């Protein structure tokens, strides 16, 4: 059961494990200090902000299908409840890659079959 | 400035092209692509842009429950410039998932002016 | 008697779900799944059922002429119960390719009558 | 060549081989002495009937995907006249396997290719 | 913030204070031992059955206002948690009420102003 | 001369029967397959034809840039026959990827004429 | 960059390699010496013709999903020029497979990436 709400392009994957949730999302052109990333509860936060492709006065954009659009963001709901302190991530090739442990209250414990 | 150009390929790869008068830029969104598994060549009006793009990698514990992500592994461009370049001249830088061609026109494709007496 | 509940998943896997006074039980059809591909956990107000079916096994000579059955090796199913459960002292069932999971509510969701003075 | 027919709920899927074709029925919560299986010819029965949920009164059914219908089958004409004597069946995790063996007649011989 | 729910005639009062919750029930008709009663969480359940207007062969009803609704309850949403176990009522002249200490999660505590 | 034929089978595989008063040839279009993974089988008036075709074979330099060729690998039709046929007498050509197969007609099949006295 | 022209059946696949091209065509029931092949610049020709099905006057068609087209051609534009001395072919199983080198002005060179 997810949920999400946001502006601007921002492709997204959820992972879910036993302990933890992964989250993968895709922010090319963005620098890695201007990504703002929050988390509480069952709700993650990515925020970022794109610079604009820069031309010199000779330069002149004759053709882009990239997207223009400054300021993006996500709110993601996610299944279960995280615990954010212990949250970490990685940001290589335009890619950010989100682990959140899982809370105990969130971690289910197995039923055995007779 | 839309000049005649031609977009052919496989996948998903956004893309700007940028004029000058010496030189053209190429832009590629390339995220989740490692640099040494990018494919770039040139030749006359022409760019060719390969990229593989491993698919993500999950333990057997883990499961997908929501992907907006693209699953094809191999992804291409090839484009038609409004100029002819030189090949052994330019260059290309890979950061945040994103490469910047820098192609020099061929001097038989820059402006050259005409001094009025 | 539909209380709130909620379902999340993926693949063929119909459900019924029966509320007692302290206990829930989930009915879920497996079908060709082995008992040992079965994975179930449980807590607060959620279980979780995860399963694994091997496809048709043919030989060379064998091919398939027709079929109705649906070849997802994985699938799961996250349900959102209507009470809160004590997963320790859940157990469960599986015959004839179906689960069936008995869990007891916790004390906190089962009625206590108020006596009447 | 195939040919179906019935009442209720029983996904299927049929192999042929070269002097066999078998059967597969999905059945869940259909008790092994309930299938009635039978064949002759190029056509195979398979009737069953499946016993519904069992509540206490104290239980009540809130939410449900699961099919009501107490008795199924399936008429099923086969590419194949097969040898019924000979025929077998398994029962394993609601899933019913049926091998019927091909009557001589039905058995393609080769042709060789110059 | 409350919600009603049920079957038939029962005009109801919910009395909040600091530390409990009242709920008075109009059951004119019933009888103390067919009153069901019970409760959890933030719910309460009253749940009553009113015998019908008993005449002889030789009586006949020629004018009734009142209800002839055999089975009647209410589920009831509370603005509280409330600890069941805890909880008293009592049936006088038609009227039942219901006494539900509020769990200690739900026992607001004062702010003071400067 | 449209007799009763039926027709049942997987993937792509043209198909022409032909009448004779003695015998019914099959041709079948297999493009892009080997004559040893052609597997050709017939009994009363019903004849097999089952074929695998192995896909393009590219190097890892090479790409494919267009294809309307059907990438399927195993195929299959079973053909049901106007006329009861003798297998053991029956014989087939493999040539530029055209199947031929001649079935003689069982004897119990062919008109004989009645002689008018 | 391709385009596509001709009469007929004849499905088509185009492989680019750096310093070649190859086309694969479908021509089933086509004599290897009555396959016109020939190119030039940037562009293919594949000329056929398909000798119908020769049928005896006791023997009829009852049953055809064979084209009757006797002509068939295609003209393929590549995205490349290429060097037809160089060119060769192959036509197996109703198969052609041409191989055709790439132009050096048409050869891309490598770009590196800092």
């Amino acid at each position: 059961g997810i949920q999400i709400s946001g502006k601007g392009f921002m492709p997204i994957s959820i992972i879910e494990g036993d302990q933890h949730i992964k989250v993968i999302a895709w922010l090319p052109g963005v620098n890695k200090e201007d990504i703002i990333l929050n988390a509480v509860g069952d709700t993650l936060e990515i925020r970022a902000k794109r610079s604009p492709l820069m031309i010199t006065e000779s330069e002149r954009i004759i053709y882009s299908e990239i997207p223009e659009e400054e300021e993006i963001y996500r709110t993601i709901k996610l299944p279960a409840t995280v615990k954010e302190e212990n949250a970490s991530a990685k940001f290589e090739n335009g890619v950010l890659s989100v682990i959140l442990p899982k809370a105990e209250s969130s971690i289910k414990k197995g039923i055995n079959i007779e």
